[PDB]
């Protein structure tokens, strides 16, 4: 698709991970998605306008071209990659939103960054860790899946797809709370673990202290998996969620060797709420969300 | 009242629960109840368009008439019966007093009730929940009847308030109120007189909300939810918001641990479209928490126990 | 400046503390404070026109004039001084040092005539002159603040709470809620020894069982409304997402313990900013109004025990 030249473009243009990274995680890269969200997609840039100081002490550094300094070891910069939009004049296809995201990923991947995917549906989940698959078949992978929605009823949804190609060593869904009796069968059928709602409520959510993993974790986040008073731009609202601090305390939680990507997604401009000055709830929310997810790339251990 | 008419005329004509139905909680009943509110209250058509899977690994099933089938103990289906808004718009442009309200309210239950079904009403300034347990307490005269009362309010300083005319005909056996952070010198005075039990925010959040595993009861439970009980950010449209409440998903846990042995009702109300907080697509945040909260209502009328 | 003499007037003119309160906490009086916000501040005005009735069992009585009658039982008195800045005397904006000065003069005859001072709105300056007027009058007490906020506000030197631990009026710093720390805060916190509970931290270990926090000294209370997460004050000039609820604050804001409070200032809120209903309430005047309200009985009953 020529809609994605331009950001392809820069994107293979990209310096390769230093030798000077050897042994630590990162770097990252950031690029924008959005197959199946309205064209006008401003989270992206809404969240590079953001403050970098993380929850825990660090910084985010962020930069349109390299090459990536590895920061010295008493430093807590973190850096990030700024890849822009990958769209820059009619919408796209989602198989072209598919091909587009897996070139984007591959690409960075074998750079030596960790990519991540901010906007879209969740279609960059299945291309993200199809393209770490190619260039890693010997590695398992398993993913965390923040949803309202358990997602497996559809056999076209990404998740699916991903079991029934047999890539995914395991996937952990957390705080499902519109569970259908599909969602069950496929959820038996396939030996998921999932931790929802009121069963992480009824347990106190900050008593969750770990995801407890061995292997590289994708990390999938769908903004309805927050309550719509703090998430409300997304297509299919289920009341009673979490919060904000809730799902970044839990994302605090996920262990592992290292981070093959992420994938925060499920937010519509036309759905927000806007404050008066016409800044939406869901991208402040969001932009925190980003940030810490960031954090956790740089910062994941078993 | 002729504007209750088209909807009186239909629920007296509603299929009378079957003997498949036997000893089975349910069915449910719904219908729009719209006393004090805005004459469009589109809360009763929002919920219906919702998602109909639960918290709890159930799906709700909605009919527009009878009859209703009882379904085998293995598929997890939760039948409801629309009965629809009380007040037809374009039956007339009158305005039902709070008599006819009150009348039209007391009908429509007492015909549910006795034809087996757990009557929910949604919408209303919460007058429907005196005229729902009257209804009851006619046609059960035997029954001794507890409610569990969510909100934000004690609301019993006011004579005419449908908790206090209940508690002063002594048609009510205990009243559990949740949530309350507005109480007034006079609620005070009311709490003791009766005896009332109650659960204050301040009180429930200091012991952890999640700790709240039970309310311990042997009677028939009317369910009343006043909406301003869940947060101004998750429940705005509200008359009178008090900062401070439950959100969402403590409601629902809460409601989850209301233990008896039936619902006799639910009413769920203080929702004014006029108040909400929208969304850029017109979708009101008040209308999202109810939908759920009636849902999750719903399976507790289906599934309530007296256990643990 | 004129604009704040009509105010200033009234202030001074203010019916001084009876006998009847000796050795009593109280009485509170309330003023509205608009530094560094537009000019259309509601938010006192709102507070005004809402509940009298508070969570723990008082009702907060409000009066335009004096005398304050100390009463026997659970009524608490707030004397309204109004706003600070008179609209229509002038299509001025008062400069930043004007609304140090106009604070600090207010705070000190309030303090001086034994009212508790509660400042309601603008941008945080009146904790800065609000704290030197009572320093200024008990240059004796140690002061304690206890400071919510998403920021711990520190590494600006020109920011009020680090002008006051550069003069070093201040015996100690508890700062709540922090969620956005920078180098240059980590560096002043370390250098100035103040003590913090974070958002993740204390979130983390339970917000519900945070069941005090122990002080033996006066305590001024400084309130962002930023501590609280946007969805419940999006009013903000800087959200930071992953805040308290307003029930969080409440709760943590029950715990502070001391022999009195000096003052309280609640700023932060910008109503250009707020998410608003469809008949145009603000989703932040609401929280604002309740914590303002438990924040006046927190001076009428705190003690130093446990
Ligand atoms: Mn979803
Ligand atoms: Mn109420
Ligand atoms: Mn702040």
């Amino acid at each position: 698709s020529h809609m994605f030249s331009k950001f392809l473009m820069n994107v293979k243009g990209v310096t390769p991970r230093g030798s000077d990274w050897a042994n630590r995680l990162g770097p990252v890269a950031l690029f924008g998605y959005g197959a199946g969200m309205p064209r006008r997609a401003p989270l992206l840039d809404f969240f590079l306008q953001s403050p970098r100081d993380c929850d825990h002490y660090a910084e985010l550094t962020i930069h349109d071209k390299g090459p990536i300094e590895c920061p010295p070891e008493t430093v807590m910069f973190m850096p990030v990659l700024n890849c822009g939009q990958m769209l820059d004049t009619e919408t796209p296809t989602s198989d072209e939103w598919y091909l587009g995201s897996l070139e984007a990923s591959t690409e960075l991947l074998e750079k030596g960054y960790v990519p991540v995917s901010v906007g879209g549906d969740g279609s960059a989940t299945l291309s993200m860790v199809e393209a770490y698959k190619r260039l890693f078949p010997s590695d398992d992978i398993v993913i965390v899946h923040f949803d309202a929605h358990p997602d497996v009823s559809d056999p076209r949804s990404p998740l699916r797809v991903l079991l029934d190609k047999g890539l995914l060593k395991g996937v952990v869904s957390v705080g499902n709370r519109q569970v259908s009796s599909e969602d069950r069968k496929v959820r038996k059928l396939h030996k998921m673990f999932y931790m929802d709602m009121h069963a992480i409520y009824s347990k106190g959510l900050f008593c969750i202290r770990d995801i407890r993993n061995d292997y590289p974790v994708f990390i999938s986040i769908d903004a309805d998996v927050l309550d719509p008073a703090f998430a409300p731009a997304v297509d299919s609202p289920v009341a009673g969620g979490l919060s904000t601090r809730d799902l970044l305390h839990i994302m605090n939680g996920i262990r592992g060797p290292k981070v093959v990507g992420i994938d925060v997604y499920g937010y519509n401009p036309d759905l927000d709420v806007y404050r008066k000055d016409n800044v939406g709830l869901t991208a402040i929310a969001l932009s925190k969300i980003i940030k810490e997810g960031i954090l956790k790339a740089y910062s994941i251990s078993t």
